[PDB]
């Protein structure tokens, strides 16, 4: 394993998935993260990238939206959950951005890791402090 | 290789891909598909076996819809379009089950596989029959 935590995402969303989370997480607390654009190899096979990127990673963490789970980015998340069930170093972590309605033929197990899963509430501008409660829960469940 | 054509999908386009596309293509014609619910074990990651079996597939057929270009399903033609690259024993063919409009954001190479890729028609009670120009066309496009 080569990463603590690889980050799926769909300020915006992408501004706390591309910004926010190295700023604090790798810039300021010195874990290390994988962001698909930044550490895969242009062109190549975007399915083996994830499944690859998830093989070298210590946790998952998944910035939910609704234009996350009714877009192509639900992929990465089913990913993680099938490679999860195999190990179980693998430890994911949702990340409630927003309201989100979910979906309603979401496949199986992808229905049950919403179920369970552990969740933190993004809250917007209260919990961009680096000592926020957010960053906090997120802190307590890097490895 | 061991199969004819790979059929990625998402009356319906399920009973197309699952129902038509056997009981023209294999039945009819004595051609060897893959439909990724009978030829698969079941387990296994998702993305470790779509690009298995597009590797063992002559051909690729993608039937596409809004809920195929704006689902995750929009993953199985972006790998096949990346390995077809590599391997010029894969002909991709392009299905238009109903209208869509180009998602503004797929991936730079999907985009342009639909620019350029072979693409038929299907015409709904017309296409049916085992001699309509659908069919016609598809065989035309296989090995």
């Amino acid at each position: 394993k080569d990463f603590d935590a690889f980050v799926s995402y769909a300020l915006s969303e992408e501004h706390l998935a591309l910004s926010l989370f190295p700023d604090v997480l790798e810039n300021k607390y010195g874990y290390s993260l994988c962001l698909l654009e930044r550490d895969v190899a242009p062109g190549g096979v975007y399915a083996e990238d994830i499944v690859s990127i998830i093989k070298r990673s210590r946790r998952g963490i998944f910035i939910l939206s609704p234009n996350y789970v009714n877009g192509p980015s639900i992929f990465e998340l089913q990913a993680a959950v099938n490679l999860a069930l195999d190990d179980q170093t693998l430890k994911l972590i949702l990340i409630k951005f927003c309201y989100f309605q979910e979906p309603e033929s979401l496949p199986h197990l992808v229905k049950k890791a919403l179920r369970v899963l552990p969740t933190v509430t993004w809250r917007g501008l209260k919990s961009v402090p680096p000592n926020s409660r957010f960053w906090a829960k997120m802190r307590y469940h890097m490895p």
